[PDB]
């Protein structure tokens, strides 16, 4: 049972921080990238490498201690960080012709983010049922061909930063009452990064009763994936690259019943 | 039908939760959510498509609380498109898209549908090539002539079934479909990239411009959908439609009808 | 001068349609097709086959007798039918590569409608003055070079179906008072198709002054072109594909002066 | 300063024509397309030839005489407008370059600009310069005493569009820091295959009024029309590149209003 | 502590101006342009050349001395900005590579970024690096101390855009955790192919204000405006790739409010 918000100048808080991708990171000069892709041969011997896979990220931040009330995120500031650094068409990239610059980061990208005052509730759902996820993953277990389409089996958790593979999770439909999140997903080759950025766009967190997220035991909980593209080598080998995201979250104290 | 008034109180609202599963053709045991491979016909005469190569609508047909005259209304609907992230997986026998690069991702024709209805869907005729066979255990338009081409107003149906109506054969039924709230985007091309958003706090609005939503016949909502996203190319060139469950949350409420 | 609406329950009128597209159908199989596209050498060599020409439709349709008093147009919900009959890529077409599915139907779309009080109203412009415009087509007549441009000597009515080639009518800005009209070409080899179909979108068709078309003799005008693209056949040989537009016009009486 | 708006039948006028394109006109067969474009030898070598720059198309239309007695001005307040034969494009089979083997030719696409303006005087340009070494040919009107800033911006570059048939579009634009008399609008879209998309319809009115309700005021009792309609390039059977432009349609509805001094 | 706008009409004032692109200007006749686009041989040794390098532009305006007696800021409440000179990409004639045989040249096209500020003091700016082994070259000013964090963010790479030909566009972003002073604005559009699309007209007004009525605040009477304006990639005949840039019009009204403390 939600009650009043509470008012006066110590009843409101604000959280700022940015979220790191986790594309993978295959050694120690590439943070932000992802080892180059392989294809299986079949279905049945799909078994990519951990770090081929990029993960959600998350974020659990304490917020001032309460211990009734519970702080109730309002609104959203958010940007990915680092978007002209796709400029860079001269680390030896693959050529778009002779003599020409470098093949800039393209194709499929995944922008996603969410606020929420609990985990992020996921569902699984696999391309290919027969994929070997990697050790040190947290991936739909007991799969079927099923699970191609929906296995209700398959719920978890966003509890654990560099473990859930984004190719395996979405969120959860069916749930994530207490969490609002966005995401788009453009597949294909060449599709072009569309980034934008701006200090002046604000996403509103209430629902249509006039309730954000409820931060259950002062815990705020930000979740992201930025998969920007895939950057090619000279070679044509492709890495997923990843941008930090950046998150402002205005929040009130507000009065809950049991 | 004459529709009066809303009924109020903590028991005058119901909500539906679900999800209605791709229904692509699935060939074989491990490839559900796919098509069989893709192949052409030598000429327009001798196009017979084999059931699992064609993808069908999706329906669900789902029981209501028992009311009896009230019905139920449906108002808002909220529906997205699960596991869109599947599509990332670029590393399981495809194409590389070049020497040494990834695989080729799900792309090309795509097409997305969702109705929400107080009646079954009731569905048109239109082929792209009249002569076309048409698989045995397929419900598809009978009696075609070159004028089901454009407009046959003999092609009419009632999606009624699962992995039963061809998706190329059948469309929305305009002329009907008073109670029953569609939309649809066909987006055609060999290259077209899949564009698809997720969101929680997205919904839409079932009533017309009278503030009426579909009205449930003997208690019963039809949900329908198809969401075929594109093709995946295999290491092959062989190219496999490749669709994706949608979810699907609406609210309803009693109201009042006469006669 | 235009007076009050008349109320009441037999006031209004609805009109409910379905116009078919004509793009030439080159033989008794290919109804909403045109023949193969051939390219002239030279400009002055143009001589377009008739059953290679889309041409618009048109429906005049009759409206319960009213004598003053006319029957005034007031919305619109139209829609192409049969978006889905191009999921069809296994009918005798090219392979977009070795073992692909059939290249789909693609490239220059026309997609035009309207509706008015009286016949729609046409300018003619040609992309190339010399061409020749076959027997059985009603087209521009004494056309200069000027008519590659803005020849005012053009002027036609959309009074006759499979008559008026596409290439070489516009709706007349000039004229149309009586008319609501909406058209988009989007041109270009490779152009996506984009269709969207839906039961719950309506179009106004008052004008500044809220009065829609006023139906002269009580006729209602609907015209349409929907040439979605072009089909590809094995050989490479390319041909217009069109669809069918629903119609669904209300209207109320209006009383008018002289 | 700016006072009331005339009331009465009388008090409004309509102006209703069409602007043609000027494309270059390379022959007496050719109008609505450039001369075939050819690419210079070097960079410091760019020449053009008249015939194969479009430029800017402008009418100025006289409206009623007023102040005949011993001040009332022409107010513009609304702009339909639209593209005139866009459906002339689908000739894909008059002496052009198959898309492919025993396909249909291929359509005009590439760059295009699609510009208009509404105005109580001549639209205000201001010149940059792709490359300052280009040599602009005779007959035209283009930026001049061009220096290497000329390719980013130096304000001596001032012009009036008040001829037709003269500025070239790719030398001029509308002077962001002028035009106080103007409503323009403009569209570059770049690109070798960009798609034509061309939206006709007589149910669409832009409201030329600025922020403080007042429209382009008529000097002189003339309205100044200006467009720019390059839909793209077509390209021929040998592989050679022409623009084509299409003509430009113009209702202006317009208003006396009483000006002070 | 913010308080009331004064009026009057010397309360209000109007600022100007176009902002130069900063690409890289290779030589004497190339303002505009950076010099073609080289790849290192390897990932590790990317060292670009400073006149191949695209750097943010930043101008300082000075507004009108106030406070003369012994406070009142001048506060940035609207702005019109748009790119000048769009149809200078139209010339396709400029010694460029033909997209195919007898064809034009290809136009600019490609990568781009377009962007603009407006504030009371200078942009904040945060980096972050493709490639922390990158050796950014003398004449630059770049994420110093850089670890292969700075790929993703490293909180060290804090700077102010305080000198133009300087802050290198593929190193720096907005600081989204500053730039409590400044509103800001950005796209950047990827891939060889991408086509400029660049809209003008003088009847868009952004306005500057925030959530609370209240725009930037002119710190010592100096309104700051930054541009990028990479408006892609132009082709030479040989392939060879340059970036090109455009100038950037800002026109920003801005009013007198008191200011405590
Ligand atoms: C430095 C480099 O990229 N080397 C490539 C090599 O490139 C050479 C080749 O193209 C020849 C062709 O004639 O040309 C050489 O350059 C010559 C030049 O043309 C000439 O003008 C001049 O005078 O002389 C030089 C000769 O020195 C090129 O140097 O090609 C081979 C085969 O394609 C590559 O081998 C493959 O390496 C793979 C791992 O290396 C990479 C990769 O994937 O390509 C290198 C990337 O730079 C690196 N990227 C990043 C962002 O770190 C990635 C990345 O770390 C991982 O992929 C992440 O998982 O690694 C792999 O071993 C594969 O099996 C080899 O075939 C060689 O890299
Ligand atoms: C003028 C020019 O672009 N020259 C090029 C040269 O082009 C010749 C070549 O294509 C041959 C091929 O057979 O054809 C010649 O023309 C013939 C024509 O095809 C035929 O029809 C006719 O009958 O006969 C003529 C005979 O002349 C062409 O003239 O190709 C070479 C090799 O690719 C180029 O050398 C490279 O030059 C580089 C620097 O030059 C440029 C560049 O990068 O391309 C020239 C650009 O014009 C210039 N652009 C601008 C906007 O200023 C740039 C720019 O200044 C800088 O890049 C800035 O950083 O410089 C470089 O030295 C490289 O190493 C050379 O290989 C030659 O330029």
């Amino acid at each position: 049972e939600v009650l009043e918000v509470k008012t006066g100048v110590d009843s409101i808080t604000e959280v700022e921080c940015f979220l790191t991708p986790e594309m993978g990171d295959p050694d120690e000069h590439l943070r932000g990238f992802s080892k180059s892709i392989s294809i299986s041969d079949t279905f049945e011997s799909d078994s990519p490498n951990r770090d081929m896979l990029p993960c959600y990220s998350v974020a659990r931040i304490p917020l001032p201690n309460l211990n009734i009330l519970m702080w109730e995120a309002v609104t959203l500031k958010t940007e990915v960080i680092g978007v002209t650094s796709l400029m860079n068409v001269h680390s030896n990239g693959q050529a778009t012709h002779d003599n020409g610059a470098g093949k800039p980061v393209q194709g499929t990208s995944f922008h996603f983010f969410s606020v929420g005052g609990e985990a992020l509730e996921l569902q699984g759902v696999l391309f290919n049922y027969r994929t070997k996820y990697p050790d040190g993953t947290i991936f739909p277990k007991n799969a079927t061909v099923q699970s191609q389409v929906m296995n209700t089996e398959h719920k978890a958790y966003l509890d654990k930063n560099k473990a859930y593979p984004v190719e395996c999770w979405v969120p959860d439909p069916t749930r994530n009452e207490n969490t609002r999140y966005f995401g788009t997903l453009t597949g294909g080759e060449n599709v072009p990064p569309v980034l934008h950025i701006t200090n002046t766009a604000t996403t509103v967190l209430l629902d249509e009763f006039g309730v954000g997220p409820l931060c259950k035991g002062d815990n705020l909980y930000l979740s992201a994936v930025d998969v920007c593209g895939m950057f090619t080598n000279r070679s044509g080998s492709q890495q997923w690259r990843g941008l930090s995201r950046y998150f402002k979250v205005q929040l009130r104290k507000r009065r809950v019943k049991n």
